[PDB]
């Protein structure tokens, strides 16, 4: 990462993400992990969060082929001058060097610490994270439309159900239609305009 | 963090945090770890604590409701001038931009390290706990009225329970009241103004 | 701390000392370890390390009442100047302030790196310690009267339990008296004036 | 490594990699890993590295071979000047001083910090990596011709085979002729071009 | 530890001392580990180590006992002018301070840093580590005279066990004479002067 | 270590050591391992190293040995000249302050940061790694000629066990007379100057 002046990706913050990865797959909370392992980091470090990953490499191609796409609309927004660059100067990156995949480090942090700067790692996350947003919405196991109160199910844990699944497939009228009866007789008397936090002491 | 120059947090903290948060969810003890984890944090280090968290999503969103509200109130009491800003120059927080959804990281650290600052970091934190305080007296399992002493739990166990219970819900007397018959004849016997210790030592 | 410049209380400072609490209870070591955790720590550092402990809240609030104690002998001897203080100077610390319930971090660090300094975190640290001795000697399971020296009880155990406990409650005489019979007539044969260590080693 | 000043391999680096090489053997994402945890290291620490590993030492021995190869090639493309070399000066580095067997430290940080830079570390790491693919491929438990979607088994959970074996071996097409009779139709039906996104979500 | 600058003891050294303590007891190799721990410690930081541990209140007791004694020694070797100090200078260290508790830390890094320096660090670890050795020559379980070769034990693991006991209780001739018949026929064959690795390769 | 001023070893480090050290005990690769978290080391960091080892006090001593025996040697090669050495200057180190038994760390410091340097912890260390040697050698368990490639013993495991030994006792003619009947007549068929990546393909 650049912290200015560059600094290697640390083997904590790497086997922090990689066990993130094994032990949450791609639950929602995942996406933040990735974004705040990886501030201020270089398209190589991304790239080192990404490759280590041993696993899901049904949507590590996924991914792969999200920035692929924001790649060639990247070139087509920004087309590169074709021919021997000035000696000496700071070329213009191209899709695949946003990605790091044609670039080295060192052209890199020349872009990432130029003024004005060419923020290549912050362009490229966000084609990271468009990528896993997309694969979080796939691996979500259920429809918000099945998240249903249980009998005996407390409020607080269907609650929770239903705003997991909601942050996943990324309302209130919904939550008091798939409540159980009991509670929805509740909720109903409470009136328009109550707050969760009200609706849960309701039921509680 | 702000420690002045911006770190990016560090996985050891958000690790810690994620792990209090799992296996403690939202007994008292919580507010203070975060409190203590995010000194000098940005709205954006604030938000990676609370966005990294997987489970207890009722509580989450209702977090989002108490800073929505703690947003609109500052909206309220400090309008920002619409229009182009001046050039060049620091332009003022709205609440959204305090709560770091519609605020870069570059001008939190502006805000922050401004002369005077702009506190972004410690207003938020303010809406946050106060947020968690009132998640932390919904998920308190058990009223102070029916914490007793057992007819052969001791007295240290029984205050143990008593003192956590009302740290939740956030007393001598009814401590007293509360005790078992045993210690309650000794209890009453000490007089008015025995100090905990005094109490605790009689029923030893 | 201060270290001078201030640093954030770490994770993994905090993390041991709520472990230890957890693991070891009041067992007399606590205070050292406690001591050690906190050099230089300022009055909210301090509040981190006793606010973060989840359980034993019947000792937790026993600590508030000594603390308030303290601070309220604090107030007693040093007085503060009611009314407006004088722009843009270093107020004087009352009780709370120094047990860092009414004063900001700031005004914490400004008091412990003036020239002289007010030194707040050494004085809350000593009215905690006080109050800890206390919670530990009230926790000691069992009289030193009570630690007598076993049939087949090796004498190096024997002392091991004897100084555990007094260290507790916080001898020789006592030593000799409370060993078995095998032993007391080895140890009175050994003379006055006899080493702990040539005692344990009579008994090997 | 050298980050410009030399700091030696940290024993949590060391401890990494030893970890990564025992649970994961050769799987493919061990070759980012190794890249990822040794980014500006001399050749001594890229030996540290590979020696430290205890086991594999068929897979040790022709990853040597490999390196010895690429080695006798640098000698070939680069002879050096035999002769005693000019007093105080720089020498001119032979493959088995890239290789770290025939240079020391010293030298290696001179090489690495000149004016131009002799890049030893990154010529060495090239030539490991190249050993390391031969590895990777040979140790590929099974064709991507096998890989074949069970009657019962969930469409991505192949895919995850299939990109998984892919890798190793170091394409839509076979994947969907190597798909089960349910979702080669569903497939079939979709017509050319489909990303993999759309093949999932259809046969989910 | 001085480090000149001071800085406070790590929670990472505490808890590998405090651990090691746990696991080996006084195993002789605990006076390497404090040694090594301690590196440039002040008194106050040995009290840290030495107060964290929570067992074994019988050999912290004869610890106390010989420093007591070393300490007398100082006193005897280097008496203190009575009477009020020198005004802002440096006082001469008395036994007691140099043990830690009479002195501040403040004067103890006074001493340390001072030119020339007074080490009262360096003077106090080896009152400590004079008294470590009796305590590990006391809880050596097992007279060097007893460690004899079992009929169907191997050499080494003899040898391992003749000069452990030997390091506690702090030799060749005896190590044959102790050998079980069959390895003390080829010893002995050996001639005067065999090193310990021809007697093992002879006996393996 | 001295990293130019010298820093302590750290508990990380050592305790790393020690773990290598109880659970590889003498396997070829804890060599490697020595070297690399041993670097610029002074004698006392690396006695350090050895002295905290708890077990193998056979090896320990045979490793004493060894480096008394470089010591005499170096003291025959350099004798330095007795008398008293000129007031404030830089004397001449013998055998056992290399070693680090008559020297002082900060008499270890000067020598190795001098200018020249007298290199006092990369000479013990290639004492201390002859030792090792010696010793890995010693505690070897089966001769090179024994490891014949089983009736069902996949050709990669044998290839690992030989050079596993191989390395210990510190090729391909052998390694192919040792294989089974099936792979030997593969092997055979191969011709001469096959690698061992052939080799290995061939038997698969």
């Amino acid at each position: 990462p650049i912290v200015m002046v560059h600094q290697a990706i640390s083997p904590r913050t790497l086997n922090a993400w990689v066990k993130v990865v094994e032990e949450k797959a791609f639950s929602p909370e995942v996406i933040p992990m990735f974004s705040c392992l990886s501030e201020g980091a270089t398209p190589q470090d991304l790239n080192c969060m990404l490759n280590t990953v041993g696993g899901h490499q049904a949507a590590m191609q996924m991914l792969k082929e999200t920035i692929n796409e924001e790649a060639a609309e990247w070139d087509r927004l920004h087309p590169v001058h074709a021919g021997p660059i000035a000696p000496g100067q700071m070329r213009e990156p191209r899709g695949s060097d946003i990605a790091g995949t044609t670039s080295t480090l060192q052209e890199q942090i020349g872009w990432m610490t130029h003024n004005p700067p060419i923020p290549v790692g912050e362009i490229y996350k966000r084609w990271i994270i468009l990528g896993l947003n997309k694969i979080v919405r796939m691996y979500s196991p259920t429809s918000i439309l099945d998240i249903r109160q249980g009998p005996k199910e407390p409020f607080r844990d269907y609650v929770d159900r239903f705003y997991k699944t909601l942050r996943a497939e990324q309302t209130e009228t919904l939550l008091v239609q798939n409540a159980n009866p009991d509670c929805k007789t509740i909720l109903k008397a409470l009136g328009p305009g109550a707050t969760l936090e009200e609706m849960m002491t309701a039921c509680q």
